Parts: structure tokens; sequence; C-alpha cells
């Protein structure tokens, strides 16, 4: 009862969806990138998007496309690499859905169905960008940007909000009340720390007036939650900050969840700049104190990721926008960084390498001249050797 | 008398203007996408651009350049596939000249002259986005914008117009009075039904306050005018109107000349959403009654085309735009398409094809967890199979 | 004491820098483009981002990254080309460094540090686009961008100045006072030309009211200052002023350095017009006359350079821009423009073919029905032939 492109397209998925991926020239001394991304839009399962029965349609067409996969929570989940990936299907909402593999460089495949989230109101328009936490209280959490229509006479004007649910296999979801956050009427870039704090659940905000517009409001604030079942947050405590003439200029907000280190809480953040073409997103790092995670101790000058060569162009072009991280028992480190809005890649790191990095690399000199002194100096102790 | 690289630049364009066109892998049911462009500023004959005269033209410069061709009228004349292009000099005026071909996927070759309008105003600054239609009444209207300054300070505020000319070869035109819209100041994308409603011409258009902004005026409006030849619009009945979150949310317009079909006027249409890069568009599909042609009884959800690939980039990056569009007398459907405001493309379907898509394709569910369920239930009825 | 792969890599650079150039298949009789970039961010000697030294630096990473090199003064110092480039790290700042060749199109070398620029105030936090005249008062004058912050609650709010300083060798530089300019609050794109003018110095400037906005003000006005060591300029008179629809539209000032000429003062400027995807730079040109250089004399319709293939895309998109050109003593021309603010290319001309350019390609017919025309009779004078 199958119309019979689709065993032939079934076909060639197999081989896309089992394509071997391969590490690329790029070198920097710290991470590594690769030739494909890990999940697209031809990712996504012929039968989420096609209908295959033969009467009903005749033509063979697809009658739900995927626009996009993109931003993506990460979690290792047993043995298994876990993708609760951001897709974007044709017309123009987001939902999330899990992508499983064993090497994590290559060979994610989708589950069975999407996730199901239970709306809490029934004007959540749409929901994006989840941070995946595993919590010392023994749950997987996921918090996530929750997007509504404010009720005015520009149509474009929405209202963010950020959403948790509690899970241990990624299929079953309890949603829990939103977080609500008593100096900020709305929320984007929030995440939780896996350990407690004070006794409480820790939280990395940006706090902002809404909703392209950062507020007064300086960049991201760190918070402490009494109860996940009902969280509540009354002062957010500022840490890293957005500075004139950086790449936190317009905007900044939390990447992947926070990760533990000797050292510290490794925050794989992101910045934002306006330009003559628009905005531009690129990564950054950051360390807090681990007895005073609102206290950053490392904060390097600059950027770890940009937008580079085809990452280039996409339906949002020069973004990279990292949702999660997924870090290995031996040292590995697995970066999900997502480019232009269309299309999810890795880059390859460890912990040592990524905290040479940041406690090592020169902090922000700010000014022309004071940068080219910094420069000049590494250049002058360069020479002082051959 | 004549400098001697022409000879050889002349020998290259007829390889171009003759190249051969062939299909891509693109697949989803519906359309067909093709390699090459229909027409490019490669297409425009040389001594549109060049002095061959050895004299006043020593190094052979180009003295008149192309910057783009693009947003195409399209009609069938007699036999042959005729593309009134929009081209754009390096002086940024846009003007209209025709092309012609027997295939309609390839071998487009400019008229002898482009195309003669009178201006009816002396600030009429320039002229675009030409929809034709082959009346009943006999005669080929060609519909367009009509962009004048506005005397502000602002020395980019421009006020547009709708202006409508008759033909019947496309070489000479008349030029009729500018449409009358007196609910709303100013009109874009304006276009022509091919047949009478209730005695009268109908007209497709967009109503707003002007002229990047559209009003309030939600979208698409159909309009009534008595006699062509003094065009006046009183009242604008919504069709197509823009939702939040959807493919319309900023704005949205009438694409490719209205089709007739069996079932209801085929409207290939584009919507423009905002993004962090700038405004995206895109082409959707909508049909509307026969009989009463402002009552849209057939709205998929999402788009039919979008940028994909190189067409992503050019001098208006992620744009795709139909002007029009071609039938051919046992199915075949021609759809004209630029990309990034820079070159025109082909698209190729069915009547049964665009049918199928838009009646059977499922609308807007609107809210990421409906359109969840609505994933969920061709996923629960496609395994319902096997 | 050297980490190894240094070696490697400082092999791999010198293949790059020292990469053949080669000509490409663009035409249009007036300025040849190159296959490769003459400078980029991959040209930046490693020892300016490296640290070498295996103990402090174990994973060998880079300390101090260049994200990008683009916009150079150029001049001919002796008989080598110099490019005094802006370079910007990752941390967003730029600042200049010299890099030196003796073919012009192919193995630029960057010198031994960059180059050192004594601050005025302490809160100058970057410079850029410096513009180089080898004056006849014997000096060589680089007059350049200072960016400030403006002390306002909006972060991105900045002041922009022009500042001189004067060498002879391109490694000492003495600062001389910031130039004021007391009808205009802020300068952008000023330039000074190599001779004196009734006694003085002579600059071209782009008066404005700040910053991303032109003022009142309508382009590039002409100013005389007494004395260069304290630069004061009370008047700018207009010359190329921005119009309506053309490529200059919302914005328009000087780029490479005046080019004397026996007809006049060639120009090779930019203009900047708004577009659905922000806004777009070109490269126009324009001639004012040798005794009265407030008096444009030749102004051609359109564009010389604009974006063109992989030149359309980098960290902001759609943009050429040029900083300065070199002029051989035997007619040969060099110009070069950045484009999208990551690479600086290469075009190759002469001194009479873009002086036939200018004269003798077309004014702006300005509208788009006598553009029409205008074409037109070119079209007809060149069927006169055959």
């Amino acid at each position: 009862m199958i119309h019979e492109k689709y065993t032939e397209m079934r076909n060639e998925q197999e081989a896309l969806l089992s394509r071997k991926n391969t590490k690329t020239s790029f070198y920097n001394g710290i991470y590594d990138r690769y030739e494909h991304p890990v999940l697209t839009r031809e990712h996504i399962p012929l039968h989420w998007r096609y209908d295959l029965n033969k009467e009903t349609n005749p033509f063979f067409q697809e009658r739900l496309g995927i626009n996009a996969v993109f931003n993506a929570g990460a979690i290792k989940l047993n043995d298994r690499y876990c993708l609760v990936a951001r897709v974007e299907g044709n017309d123009r909402k987001s939902f999330f859905a899990v992508a499983e593999s064993d090497k994590g460089t290559e060979g994610f495949r989708f589950r069975q169905y999407p996730v199901c989230l239970p709306a809490l109101t029934d004007d959540e328009t749409n929901v994006y960008d989840m941070r995946l936490t595993q919590h010392e209280d023994g749950w997987i959490y996921g918090v996530f940007c929750v997007e509504k229509s404010a009720g005015t006479a520009d149509l474009s004007e929405a209202v963010a909000s950020a959403g948790i649910a509690r899970t241990k296999d990624l299929t079953n979801w309890e949603r829990l009340p939103d977080l609500v956050t008593l100096r900020s009427p709305q929320q984007r870039n929030v995440t939780l720390l896996p350990e407690f704090v004070d006794g409480k659940y820790a939280f990395y905000t940006r706090p902002m007036d809404g909703f392209i517009e950062t507020g007064s409001g300086g960049g991201i604030g760190f918070g402490l939650a009494d109860d996940i079942t009902h969280a509540v947050i009354d002062e957010e405590r500022m840490t890293s900050i957005r500075r004139y003439h950086t790449i936190t200029e317009s905007k900044n907000g939390a990447g992947a969840t926070p990760i533990k280190t000797e050292r510290g809480w490794l925050n794989i953040a992101h910045g934002v700049r306006n330009t003559a073409a628009g905005l531009r997103y690129v990564i950054y790092c950051f360390v807090t104190d681990l007895s005073e995670p609102w206290k950053v101790i490392a904060e390097p000058g600059g950027y770890l990721i940009a937008p580079f060569k085809d990452e280039r162009v996409g339906d949002v072009s020069n973004v990279v926008f990292t949702n999660g991280a997924i870090v290995d028992d031996n040292g590995d480190v697995y970066i999900y960084y997502a480019s232009s809005d269309t299309r999810l890649h890795v880059a390859v790191s460890s912990i040592d390498k990524l905290l040479d990095y940041a406690f090592n690399t020169p902090a922000d000199a700010l000014r022309t001249a004071e940068c080219v002194k910094q420069r000049c100096d590494l250049i002058k102790r360069n020479i002082e050797l051959l």
C-alpha cells in the first residue's frame, strides 16, 4: 500500500543517516571542526514528512516539511549521545525531537516520535532552545524558551518566558510551572546548574525588558530557586556583563549548560553585536567560581567559535549558537553549535584544553592602543626565543 | 568599425544564451528545480551595455552595465514563452524587457529593444514587478509597481502606486491611468484576474499605509473595478491575512497572476517575516473561490518555495519571489521565481500537483503543541501501514 | 624551546604567503579582478597569535586570534607596495599593520611588529580606515577614523572623529591633534589631497550628525585647513551629493586618497543604500577640478565595483570598500578594495582607462523612463554599425 519511490528515498536517507564524518584541516589548538553537520533537515525521517499511502497522496508529495533543525540540548543518557534538537517545520513553529548516537561526531538518528510536551497555557505559540541538566537530585531537567504573543497592535510583538520540565528517559516529560523572575518581566537563555547552591536550585538567566532589546540588565544573572516544582527567583546577581565594542555589545547569554571542572563552572556562552548587515552571534567562554557561581574568575577576550566558511550562510546568516555540550568521563568534550539557524555541527575539545583557554587567553584590553601593546608584548617574547 | 573582442564575447554569450538546462536531484513531489537560471545579467545583449564603436570607446569598456534581472511577468503569447523581466542597471533604476523561448526551461533570448512605457508623471522614478493578465476582454494587461519620491526630509521615503498598461504584442503599450484605491494611500503587489466579476475587472491588492510597513491592513484584499480605462477601487475585501509566527508575519502579497482551475483561483503568492539578519521572503500558495474570489477555500501551512542552496545569496539575500507563471494546455506549469533579487529561476509543476498541494497539505496548526499533535497523527498512520 | 607543530604551520603560511596570484575571466574593459585576495587573516604572522613557548602554552593554542584584515591604506614607499591594513582581532578591536610587496597583486608580507600609534585621549576605543597621503610638503600623512564611546544609556552609541599622524617610513608615527570641524560634530571618510590649495591643506570630508545616520549633510564636503599641526575646518563645500534611488541614497563618502590626473582629481569613493537585508556598499568614481576641487566635473551613473561572487559573503556581507590605491609611474593603477569586511582584494586598471570611465560613461538619468531612452539611444547607434 506503498507508492514505490519511498523505498529508494529511504535508501538514500540511510546513506546520509550513516554517512561517515571526517575531521577538517582546521586548527587553533583548542577544538576540532568536522566536514559534515551531525543533524540536518535531511535527517528527519520521511514518515514525519511524507504520507506513503498511495490513495490519499498519489503524486507522493511532502505533506509536512522540515525547514531546519538547530539549537540542540545535549546529554549523555546511559552510554548514548542524546541530542534534543529544535526542529522547525515549514509552518515556522519549532518543536523538540531526540536523536541518538554512540560516536557523537556521526550516526545520529531520531527517535520514533518527536518529543511530546504539555502546553501549560493555550497561547503557547512555540518552544525552543532547551538546555538539559542532569541534576544531583536525580532528575533530568529541560529548561527552555516559551514564546507567546503580546496582545498588541504589533503582530510581531511577543513575550518570552522560561519553562521547565523533567524526565529520566527523554520520552516522558513532566511539565513543571514556568520559572518566575520578579525583577524581570521576560527571560531568555535560562539554564540550571547540576548541583545545589545553599541547598537550592541554581540558575543562570538573562534579565530583560523584552524581547529583542536587552534592558538594564547588563547581562547574565545568577539566581537561586527554593523549589524547582514551583520555581521563583527574586534576585539575579550579575556575572558576564556586556561591554561596549566587545563581542557582547548588543546582547549576550548562556549557551551550553554549566560544566563542572575542578577549577570552576565552565560556561560556553554566546555574544551578539549589531552590524550593517544585521546581528552577529558568536560563541565565547567564561568560568565562574565553584562555591560562588555569580563570581566570574575567568573571562578571555573575544570569542571561541564564529561562523566559518559555509557556516556563514543559512536562514539567519552569520550566526553560531550552542545549546548544549557532552562531556565524556575521560576528558573528551563535544560542543553542539548550530550555524545560521539551519544546521547543527560539532566541535571537539577537552576539559584541560578548554581550561587552558579562558584562564590563559588574555582578557579584553578593551581599547585599540592597549590591545596593540598586549599583542606587541607577546610578539616581543616570541622573538626572545629564536 | 568594430573593435574585435566583441566578436569573441558575442561568441561566449551565444553559448550561455543557448546553454542547455538540466533538472536537479531536488524532490518534494510537487515541483522540479533546475541547475541553471533562465535569465541573468549575462543574458542581456552586449550592445545594450557596450559601445562597439572603436573611436568613441577605445578600451572597449562597458558604458551601461546591468546589475540584475529578476521578478518577471510571464505569459504565453502565441506559442512562445514570454518573460517580461525586471532589468536593473548599474544606476539602480529598473526597467522592463521581454525575453522569449520555446522550451520554457532554457533558451530565453531578449528582444531587439527593451520595453518602452510612457511615464504619466515626470516624478516617476522607477517601475517594477509587472504582472501580466490575458483578460477575456481581449487585451493583455500589465499591472506593475510605480515608485515616486515623497517630498520629505528623508531622502529614502518613497510612495508606491499601481500602474496599468495594455498590449497585444508586448512591444507596444498603452499606458492607462494609475489605479485609485480610496481606502488606502499606497498599493503593492496588485494583480488582475483574467475573468470578469459581476461584469467588472477583478483585482488582488495589498492595502498599506506606506511603504516598508504594512498598515491595518491585514493582508491581500479583493477589489472590483468598474472600468480599467479609469480604474477605481473603493473597497478591498480581505483574503489571505497575515498571522503571527507564520510565514506572513511582517508582510504578504500576491505573486503570480491568479490561475484559473476547476476548483478555484490558484494564487502563488509571497510571505515576509523579520529575522535577525533582515527580512525573509518565501513563496506560498492559496486558493480562492471561483464565484467568490474574496473567499479563501484552500490555504496550507507554511510555504512552497524558499531560498535553497546558492539561491540564498545575492544583492538582497534570503529572498525568493515570483512575479508570474506559465500554464500549458496539457497541464504543465512553469513558475518564474527570482532569488535574492539577482537572478530568475524556474520551477516545474502541474495543475493537479499544485492542487493536491493546498487542499491536502494541512493548514497551519498555529501553535507548537497542536503542530506536534498534527505531525504525530501522520506518523501514527504511516506506521499503521508496515 | 619550541613545540613542534610550529615548524609545519610556519611552512604552510610561507606557501600561502608566497602563493601566486592569477587574473580572472572577469571583463568590463576597465579593471581586472584576481583569483585570490592579497591579504587575509591567514597572512598575519603566527607569532602575533601563538605563543610558541612549550611551558606556558602546552597544547599550542592560539592566544590572540585575528578575525579579519580589511580596509587598507595604500602607498608606494620607495619601490615597495605598502599596505597599511586594518587588522581586527578576536576581541573586536582594530589596529594598523603594514604589509609590503614588489608586485602588488601578490607576495604581501607583514612587517616585524604592528603599527604603534599614540592614543591622544584614554577613551579612544578603536581606530580604522586610514587614508595615506604623500603630500608635497614632504611628509606622509595618515588620516583615519577614531571611535570613542558616547556616555549614554545606549551602550552601542559611539562618536566618530578624524585623527591625523605623520611618518616617512610607516614605522614611526607623530600623532597630530584630531581635525576640528566646526559645522559638524562628527566626521567620517576624511582624506587629504597631496597638493596645497590657496596655500593650505585640502581635505575631503563627510559631515554628519552621528553616526550611522547622515545629517543634512548631503554628502562629501571639501574643506581647507590652515595648518595640519593644528587642523581646523570651518566650512565644508559640497561635492558629491547623495541622491534618491541612486547608489548613494543612504550614505556616501571618500574611499581612496584623491589621485591627481591631467584632467582632475580622480576620487574612487563609496556609496551606501538600504536594502531588505541590511546596508549595501559599492565603489563608484567621480572627478573634481584641479584648481577647484569642490567642483565635480565628472560623475558617471552607478558604480565601478560591487560585491561579486564569493566577495558577497563575510562578517558584513554585500560590502565592497576601498581605503587606498597605488599608482605606478607608467600608468598602472592598483585599487585595494575589501569585501564584506573580511578580506582585501586588488583591482587593476590604468589612469587613461579610469578617465575614460567617468567622463564618457553616461551620468545618472535618475528616472526609469529617461534611463530607458538613454539605453535605447546606445542600442540605436550600435545597430547603425552592422
